[PDB]
């Protein structure tokens, strides 16, 4: 219900948290 | 339920990090 | 100049998100 | 499901970041 | 439980990051 | 079962991610 909604918003920050890390090690690399 | 909001409020938080993140990489980058 | 200014932002960003995980902590232990 | 999947998504971003917080600490040693 | 423990070492983790990188603020600007 | 995997996973992510941030404190430090 909410949980499975609250999960759903948890997993798509995260997806978005891992591109902000790749750019950062792109950056830090580059 | 209250589990559930806390879940919420947090992958609110994941993606603010998560745009400063990329904030910090163009600055790295620029 | 501006690298200093964007380092002193990432600086408060990472200090909002580890506030962020001590009261996700505190969610999941309650 | 889905919220151990999220957790897994998560903890390799972690590891991606530490990686690249090390490598900033290679470029400020530098 | 071990997630509990997980995320309190991980909010740990976070808050000295915080405080490093605001001594890096410092250290680029003067 | 499957979230004590996620859960291992995360535990260990973030002691990398603590062991990263001193080696960066103490790149700042340095």
């Amino acid at each position: 219900g909410e949980f499975a909604q609250a999960v759903k918003e948890y997993a798509k920050a995260v997806k978005e948290y891992a591109y902000a890390v790749k750019e950062f090690a792109q950056a830090v690399k580059g």
